[PDB]
């Protein structure tokens, strides 16, 4: 069986994977919005009211 | 302190969350590519 310490290390790895996927997902969603806005000659940063 | 069982539980939850994020990211990447293809045609 894996050691309790190994399980701890695995959790640390999986949390890091989680953090990376979340930031990449936000980045990808912003890119989708940017491409949609490009169709109308606008950029994401100009849309803040 | 977390019991060894509760660590196993947390590992399964994290794997599930990570698998769900990978699916959402893949769909986001497909939409980006689709939009780039549309742009190049337009």
């Amino acid at each position: 069986l894996p050691t309790y310490q190994e399980l701890e290390q695995e959790i640390n790895t999986l949390k890091a994977d989680n953090d990376a996927l979340k930031i990449q997902l936000k980045y990808a969603q912003k890119k989708i919005e940017s491409l949609q806005l490009e169709k109308s000659n606008h950029v994401l940063a100009q849309m803040e009211q």
